[PDB]
């Protein structure tokens, strides 16, 4: 079994279709070598936002090993210089990171996204799901 | 103006062998805050390679993040090889194991000695590495 991290995403203009080039309901399959990243740009970013708002690169998912530990864990930074990323109420600035828990709220501009760790037994890969959220998370 | 340069001053029993010819020593190559600097004997995927068996396709990255209250890059390392450990001073890193560097410490895996030294800088966006070799061991 594959560590998945669920991740429920929201935003209030959602219509409009920033969310079009993200793939819901899909677990993709990432080695632990490589590093998950957000933003708007294509070639640096893998899952992109249509938005001005958002920077180039908004923040970076990178997975690793918790010492003691037989599970993939991750840890997160904000690489936008302007907006600040709130995980949960930890407010983090450019280039600051923090080791996200089992559950945890990040928010950043005007967005809302809840992740979620569901273990797994391998460590050489992960695994992501995105699920639309209709109402707010918070 | 200024930027946040790492000295690395590195040692191998049997670098006359031609470990390190892919490594350009004196030379503070230029890196910015988005990029992550990876060591291993893989030549597309790590940017500072060695030539060597016993070496992972990636034995470990160096990347910088800036520490909370704090207006100066610091580094983070990550042991990527599964086979050998990673030993900071005396910390040992095994598979996908992190730990923040401090200003000053001795990187150690297999045979290898890296002796890493941060001069800190004034911009955030960029960062240097300078590679110095040594005659006799570090440690």
């Amino acid at each position: 079994t594959v560590t998945c991290l669920q991740m429920t995403i929201y935003h209030p203009g959602q219509q409009s279709g920033i969310f079009k080039s993200i793939r819901f309901s899909s677990k993709e399959k990432f080695p632990s070598i490589e590093v998950v990243k957000f933003g708007r740009n294509s070639n640096m970013c893998q899952y992109t936002f249509q938005d001005k708002q958002v920077s180039r690169i908004q923040f970076v998912l990178q997975p690793f090993k918790q010492f003691n530990s037989s599970v993939l864990s991750f840890e997160i930074k904000n690489m936008s210089k302007k907006t600040s990323l709130m995980v949960d109420n930890q407010e983090l600035g450019y280039l600051n990171k923090m080791d996200l828990p089992y559950k945890c709220m990040l928010r950043f501009g005007e967005y809302q996204f809840l992740l979620q760790k569901e273990d797994g037994e391998s460590v050489e890969s992960f695994e992501t799901q995105f699920i639309m959220s209709s109402r707010p998370l918070l």
